[PDB]
């Protein structure tokens, strides 16, 4: 049921798709080790995700959320990236696209930090990189990640350096509590509670 959508360079939702993308990237503690050396994308293409039963899903769990939180979806734009990107934009995210061993239990995470998904395009820490070159910091191979539709309802709030959400949240925040440049982190625990909007393709760039 899914259709891709190329957006046109010229398109203001190409634009500020790209801006959030580029502007959200920050240095990672492992030097580069999990998703490159890099300050910047090239971006080769962005595609808007159609699928109207995925849609439909999506806002039906937003309503059940917004409903128990006094009509606040609290929705955000997140970032994605996965081993199962070409999976979840055509059958959703479920169950199986969750972080067994994410710090705040298994669930399906979402970043601020555009540069913080695109150490998961590989799998967990990168995995063995590309699968061409079996390089984490390749700068030939075409990467993805998705720009998220995520509903965060009442979200537990964690301070820090598929299971249940805490009772009474819809989601848990990580807050980053010691690299203060570092955004939040976000997980859900219902696959229909994100949808995943576009799809975008990238290049790292190896700085000058
Ligand atoms: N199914 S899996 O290959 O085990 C898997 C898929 C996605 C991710 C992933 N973990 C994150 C953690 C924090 C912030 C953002 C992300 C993200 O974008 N993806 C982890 C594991
Ligand atoms: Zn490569």
């Amino acid at each position: 049921g899914t259709i891709l959508i190329d957006l046109s360079p010229d398109d203001k939702e190409f634009q500020s798709v790209e801006e959030e993308m580029q502007s959200t990237v920050r240095e990672h503690r492992d030097g580069g080790h999990a998703g490159g050396i890099f300050n910047r994308y090239n971006i080769l293409k962005i595609q808007k995700v159609c699928n109207k039963k995925l849609w439909e899903r999506y806002t039906h769990r937003r309503k059940e959320v917004s409903e128990e939180n006094h009509n606040h979806a609290n929705e955000r734009m997140l970032f994605h990236g996965s081993p199962f990107v070409n999976a979840i934009i055509h059958k959703g995210f479920d169950e199986r696209h969750a972080y067994i061993g994410g710090m705040f239990g298994a669930g399906i995470y979402f970043a601020e930090n555009s540069s913080k998904s695109n150490q998961y395009v590989y799998g967990i820490g990168g995995g063995t990189g590309c699968p061409v070159h079996k390089d984490r910091s390749c700068y030939i191979c075409h990467r993805q990640l998705l720009f998220c539709r995520v509903t965060l309802g009442k979200s537990f709030l964690q301070f820090s350096a598929m299971a249940h959400s805490p009772p009474g949240h819809h989601s848990v925040t990580g807050r980053p509590s010691v690299n203060g440049l570092a955004l939040a982190e976000y997980v859900i625990y219902r696959g229909e509670q994100a949808y995943p909007e576009y799809l975008i393709t990238y290049q790292i760039m190896r700085p000058e």
